């Protein structure tokens, strides 16, 4: 059976405890932690592509007030659906199962200036999601997994000084 496990889940949870934040910039910013997953139960002989997108978590915005995150207004219109294609795609099941799959090069932006980046609205919460797409399949089978440990609020600058400190501590 197909199993996709989050790697470094305890590191993600140290960030989620504080409410995790990821910087978005005009030119794009890599994530820390990096999203990495282990995979078993693909057909080692078949070929798949791996995709990453970011699902909006709430029907409202957030704001950091008196040291706490609280509901911060109505949401901005949905960011356009951008998908990040894992650079190893397409590849054999055996390739994806050989070692954890890392999305270390994805960049998050708040400006649609292209470059295979993901556009996010500042002060909104997102949950990373991975899709596995079978190659050459007339049914276009796709399997999708969410990772609740990895939820974060997109920000143009860190709000929580503890997040700023944790980002330096572990990176
Ligand atoms: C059942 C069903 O809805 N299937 C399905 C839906 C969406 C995709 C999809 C979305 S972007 C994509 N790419 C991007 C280019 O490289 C790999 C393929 N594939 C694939 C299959």
């Amino acid at each position: 059976e197909l199993r996709v496990g989050l790697e470094e889940s305890e590191l993600w949870l140290r960030f989620k405890e504080l409410t995790n934040e990821m910087i978005v910039t005009k030119n794009g910013r890599r994530m820390f932690p990096v999203l990495k997953v282990n995979v078993s139960g693909l057909d080692p002989n078949a070929m798949y592509s791996f995709l990453l997108d970011f699902v909006a978590a709430d029907n409202h915005r957030w704001k950091y007030v008196n040291g706490e995150w609280v509901p911060g207004g109505k949401p901005e219109p949905q960011a356009p659906s951008c998908v990040y294609i894992h650079p190893d795609s397409p590849n054999f099941g055996a390739h994806w199962m050989k070692a954890p799959v890392s999305f270390s090069k994805v960049k998050l932006t708040n400006k649609l200036n292209g470059g295979g980046q993901i556009m996010l609205n500042s002060l909104h919460k997102y949950e990373p999601r991975i899709h596995i797409v079978r190659v050459g399949d007339p049914q276009r089978m796709i399997t999708s997994h969410c990772f609740p440990e990895t939820q974060f609020i997109a920000v143009t600058a860190y709000q929580n000084e503890e997040i700023t400190a944790l980002k330096i501590k572990y990176n």
